[PDB]
């Protein structure tokens, strides 16, 4: 599995016993189709394989994640969905067991009845509800991955508020400064009012077509800008055929190119996990 | 034109006469690629053929429809963006000119600083401030088409209390009688609230397989479901390769199967009108 792996993986642990909960990571951005979902399916895999027992999360309306995990994982409903579950206030009989590794609370439509339900709440204790109802659930697991909705929203200020680290996955070429200044003052907003030790993990660039001269030279310029915070991530997804495959048919690793792309993402994750194990050592 | 189109053209600007101010027209659903916005872009581009005054709105952070609509018009930058025209309390100087006939007020990624906006006010206020800044403009136009996201938040209360009547596009082999009775309640809530007069047009049904049995039967279904009320559309949307091309190369009538597929989307637009004007006719 690697030793440079390997190692990786006993200081997560150790970061994780000394912690005794979970780390909550979120993947978020204001644009839609830029791999958040696919991320998470990716994540939610390759966390299985690597034995860490892991929660994640489905904040969205339309269920992407969950849909795309059914592709590999046998997906049950659960007893009681996710808007009845934040309604009831307790979480506990929203969650599905993929794996002995791998849990889900899933997406479901019903979360549109969200919104009206908190209304009349303090915009605190409706920005707060995830993470009150994640908190007595965070023992029992080493990472919790959140995936939710593009659109500012209860959804995006629950997940924000639930969250240790925020991942931000973009194509360079579609964002300008002005965007990504303006996203991060959200993120400060809500970190600043309910979530102070919220961290960002980096930029994740997607890059959608790898013979593109303007593609290129946009994300040459990203990593110029942020040269000394080093914020983008240096292994980046590219736009791969055999991510529409595995979304018809379910994750292989027996096919041609399947081991290839699962590197890509697996690149990602390691990446992730260093840059999480960096700030964890430098905490509190 | 044939007769029968020129003859509720007639009917619509009799209406529009009567009413002296723009009928505002919503598309909307809570689930993402059903043809929202592509459905605006084809209603902008035949009102624009059919010489009807219309302004076009993108109340998406992404901005789609407005990135959609410059494959095939000229689309300026406008001289104050849709979220500070918002904030300014005045939409005037947000507005573009594709046509004589064709006005937009484009998309933008500042329009994420809209919750934060009005966080502090009354959800009334909120609630009304597009159909506020909207009222001014309305003696303009024969037609407001406003195009948002698909996640409940303040752009979708926002366009729900600006509109007239809504228009549901979905895929009913996605949807079940709770989804979009749920939805339904969404509507209901704020029109009792802001909005009384917020009229159903129907559901437009998007077809993204032809050869499928289960597609077929589900369309069916929901046919059935609503025998009385008779708010499923009778010409639906289907999937087209046609729609790529203009999508990449912009709208044209030129080309082979232009014509045809410009006639399924001419076809939902003038059951549109009969629709509006029966209900208009019956109006107060
Ligand atoms: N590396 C990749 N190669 C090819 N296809 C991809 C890749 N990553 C994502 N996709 C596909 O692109 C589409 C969008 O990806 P998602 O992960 O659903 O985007 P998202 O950022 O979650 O979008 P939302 O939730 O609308 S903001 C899906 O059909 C994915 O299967
Ligand atoms: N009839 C059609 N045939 C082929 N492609 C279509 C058709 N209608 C829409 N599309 C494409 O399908 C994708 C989604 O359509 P949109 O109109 O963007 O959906 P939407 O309902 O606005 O989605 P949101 O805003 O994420 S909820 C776009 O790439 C369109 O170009
Ligand atoms: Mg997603
Ligand atoms: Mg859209």
């Amino acid at each position: 599995m690697e030793k440079e792996e390997l190692k990786i993986l006993e200081e997560l642990r150790r970061i994780l016993s000394n912690k005794n909960e979970a780390i909550v990571i979120l993947n978020n951005y204001f644009k839609g189709g830029v791999g958040k979902s696919k991320l998470s399916t990716m994540f939610a895999y390759l966390t299985d394989k690597l034995n860490l027992k892991v929660l994640m999360i489905d904040k969205d309306l339309q269920a992407t994640l969950t849909k795309d995990l059914a592709k590999t994982f046998k997906v049950e409903l659960p007893r009681v969905n996710f808007y009845e579950g934040l309604k009831n206030g307790n979480l506990a009989s929203s969650i599905v067991h993929l794996t002995d590794n791998l849990d889900l609370i899933p997406g479901t439509f019903d979360l549109m009845l969200l919104p009206k339900l908190t209304r009349s709440w303090t915009f605190e204790n409706e920005s707060r509800l995830l993470a009150t109802l994640l908190a007595p659930l965070k023992s029992d697991y080493d990472l919790i991955i959140i995936d939710t909705v593009p659109t500012p929203s209860v959804y995006t200020n629950n997940a924000i508020v639930a969250s240790d680290y925020v991942m931000i996955p973009l194509q360079a070429e579609e964002e300008s400064t002005n965007n990504i200044q303006n996203y991060i003052s959200y993120l400060i907003d809500l970190q600043e009012q309910f979530n102070p030790g919220l961290d960002m993990i980096g930029f994740v660039p997607y890059l959608v077509d790898t013979d593109s001269a303007t593609i290129k030279s946009n994300l040459e310029e990203l990593y110029k800008q942020h040269k000394e915070d080093n914020l983008v991530f240096q292994n980046i997804i590219k736009r791969s055929n055999k991510v529409s495959t595995w979304s018809k048919n379910g994750i292989t690793e027996h096919k041609g190119y399947d081991k290839k792309v699962l590197s890509m993402y697996k690149n990602v994750f390691f990446e992730m996990l260093e840059r999480i194990i960096q700030l964890e050592n430098e905490k509190e």
